[PDB]
């Protein structure tokens, strides 16, 4: 370091990083090992076990309040040293301190800003933030979350949307969506050992089935929200069904393909991050913004329980499917995406193609090492699951790295809650 | 560090690191950045004695490790051996043996080569006795000749003598032994490989009369000992070619593409014991995504790409239809259609990365790891729908090793006046 280039070896622009000598955590790399495909490659927290003494949390508040404070130019002001003096006392009597309104939405657009993982940021600053600290129970919980819906869905006109509960105080008092995201499909294990619904929501779906939950052992069947407020046992409710935006999809050439009688949700909101701001957790902070194709995972979508949605496409494109030289499997994929696309479009659900995306995300990169002087960036994330090379972030280089406001990964609550 | 764990998301695989422990020279990534999609993290720059040693003794150590002879007479000896020709003569010879086994581990040890399930039956070709550039070019078409073997592709690499004091490098100037010219034409068209037109301009610099044709095999430009490269033309019925045809579109011929079928990098740098052999030709085959002919231009400014979504009578107004990934995945489809067809040795993503997941597998068994770039082993399209993309994996250099090595070009002293 004292600066670090990345080239783009296509168009052989050059950006320099010095906002990486900002970074606090641990990428988990070192000198003689890269962990830079590692799902979880580190778990350096900012913050001890449980509830932190003073000189483990407030370290970590000033550093925020200070971010704060400099980055509306009010270093060392009046308003800043008060704030400082503020959280001070707080922490003194309560062990933690409370964001104002203005800092938490510093707070959860940076942390967006700063995930590295995220393709989507050039939208970062665009964020609607909504404060749901004052709620106590699941219930509440419910009619924040269907609010967000609500909003971020916007008929279609998605917009960008977080909702933050209140955060974490000893780790016995925990508010989790226990959803990965708000809206998911159901996956239902079959007696004959295959899958039915959605593969990835098989664990999820059996525990709100333990939980009391009926399935309708239906198609695209929403899961219930599970929300557990203030550590207590989580508790099931239902979206109301108008409020998930769903699209049809369709293939604008292949009419046999709305006979598959597929259909995704409009809307994408991960609920199971942690947002780390000043070194308070933030446990349940559903985030929304809007997919991009290739995120769509209807092609893992099982509606029977002895093929899978890219074989039943490939089949009914008469593709050869015993070899793999065939490309079967990559025709399939890039007609599914192409489906996608043109339903969402059609259905004027907001949505961006991968090659959009990553053009856009480029030119945040560019802004971002403008402005920033860097902008932390996982290749292995960023570069989309289909046609890397054809897209433009493939021969850029990224630096990753690890800055606070973040959102984190989290335990899943099943495996650390203790029932009552 | 004792154990590091990798995860297969898809399969919930386990595999324990133990291997990383031995790993001796930087990744790139600190503590604190990660630098794992950075491409790359003088002449006089060679080993001196103290620093050449322990290089040495780390590679006999882990050779004769590797025969189960460690701590043998034999191995001490060798040792002894090979101090005593670092102390006097400031470098040291190879066996042939240790020269076999180190061109293996150095594909073995390629954290980018998703190709390393067949490391252990590369053909090594010696070719540490040459001293001009018509013995190179002479090596060079015995190994292109080894390796095509009639389209039934072998594995191989020919080793040139090692670097000595860096003005007496032997060089392949070329990237690849079989390479098409490419020619910017004054209105910014470009005829042939575009990816070649710097080096075209080289060897048309060196004297090279170019065809001027749309596939011209490039001229190997050899530098043997230190001294100005030399052009030779590699004899035409030594480059074996496959037309590019499409099991369905009857126009893709029309396009009147073909490509070669021997992958040959030259331009990678082999380090064996602290040895540095600058010129090492390898080859194995491809796999179907490697084969650029999608960004070739034929005729004008449009590329394959372009003229087969053209063709393919693909919306081409807004990225959104996909027209890009439609068109590239059919290229690819022909090329390996095209290749299967001719029985000229090809690998297809899908398979290449099946085989690498138990290639990893197996050496997580047998070597306690396996080191792997991720961002280089997952194939340039379709990544997700295939096995490497939920395999994590740790990245980390062992040697012997392949290493990048600055285009000789850029540093070479030009004898000639
Ligand atoms: C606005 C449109 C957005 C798009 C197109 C987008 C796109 C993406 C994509 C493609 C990924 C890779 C993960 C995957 O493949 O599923 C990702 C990850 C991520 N996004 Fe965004 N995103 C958007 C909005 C947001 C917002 C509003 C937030 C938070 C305020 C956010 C935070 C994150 C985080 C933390 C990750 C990493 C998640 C993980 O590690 O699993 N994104 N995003
Ligand atoms: C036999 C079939 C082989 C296949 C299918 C294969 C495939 C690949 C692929 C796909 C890459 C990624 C880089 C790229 O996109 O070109 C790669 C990289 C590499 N391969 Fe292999 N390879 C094979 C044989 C070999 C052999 C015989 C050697 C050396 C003895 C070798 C050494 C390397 C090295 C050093 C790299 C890294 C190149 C770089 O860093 O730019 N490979 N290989
Ligand atoms: C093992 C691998 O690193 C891991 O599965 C990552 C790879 N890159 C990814 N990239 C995106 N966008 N989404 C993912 O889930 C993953 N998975
Ligand atoms: C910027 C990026 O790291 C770089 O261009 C790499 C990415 N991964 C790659 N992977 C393969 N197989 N081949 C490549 O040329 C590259 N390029
Ligand atoms: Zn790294």
């Amino acid at each position: 370091p004292r600066f670090l280039k990345v080239k783009n070896w296509e168009t052989e622009v050059v950006l320099t990083d010095t906002l990486h000598l900002k970074s606090t955590l641990e990428t988990g790399c070192t000198e003689y090992i890269c962990m830079g495909s590692i799902m979880h490659p580190s778990q350096h927290a900012r913050r001890p076990e449980d509830v932190a003494t003073k000189d483990q949390l407030f370290p970590l508040a000033k550093e925020f309040i200070d971010q704060y404070y400099s980055s509306i130019k009010r270093f060392g002001s009046k308003a800043h040293m008060e704030r400082l003096e503020e959280v001070n006392k707080e922490i003194d009597t309560t062990s933690t301190y409370q964001l104002k309104d203005t800092e938490l939405i510093y707070g959860a657009k940076h942390a967006w800003r700063n995930a590295s993982r995220c393709v989507g940021r050039i939208q970062w600053s665009k964020l609607q933030v909504f404060d749901a600290r004052d709620c106590t129970t699941a219930h509440g919980m419910f009619n924040y979350i269907c609010n967000h819906v609500k909003y971020a869905t916007n008929k279609g006109n998605l917009r960008s949307a977080i909702t933050i509960f209140p955060q974490r105080t000893d780790g016995k008092h925990d508010f989790r969506v226990w959803n990965s995201q708000l809206i998911r499909y159901a996956g239902y294990k079959q007696p004959d050992g295959s899958t039915l619904g959605d593969p990835a929501n098989v664990q999820f779906t059996e525990i709100c089935i333990q939980q009391g939950w009926k399935p309708p052992r239906g198609r695209f069947d929403v899961l219930p929200l599970l929300l557990q407020a203030n550590g207590n046992d989580p508790e099931l409710f239902q979206i109301p069904p108008e409020l998930v935006l769903e699209v049809p999809i369709r293939h604008p050439k292949f009419e046999w393909f709305k006979d598959l009688g597929l259909k995704w949700y409009g809307l994408p909101a991960v609920s199971n991050m942690l947002l780390e701001i000043g070194g308070l957790e933030f446990s349940a902070c559903p985030f929304s913004g809007w997919y991009m194709g290739t995120q769509i995972g209807v092609r893992d979508y099982c509606d029977n329980s002895r093929y899978n949605i890219l074989e039943e496409v490939a089949k009914k494109m008469n593709l050869d499917m015993r070899k793999t030289s065939s490309l079967w499997k990559d025709q399939a994929l890039v007609e599914i995406n192409i489906a996608v696309l043109y339903s969402f479009q059609s259905d004027k659900v907001t949505i961006v193609d991968h090659h959009s995306a990553t053009e856009s995300f480029i030119k945040h990169m560019e802004n971002e090492y403008r402005c920033r002087g860097g902008c932390p960036a996982d290749w292995v994330w960023i570069v989309p699951p289909m046609s890397g090379s054809i897209t433009p972030v493939f021969h850029q280089e990224m630096l990753n790295y690890r800055l606070t406001p973040s959102f984190e990964y989290q335990p899943d609550p099943w495996n650390t809650h203790v029932w009552k």
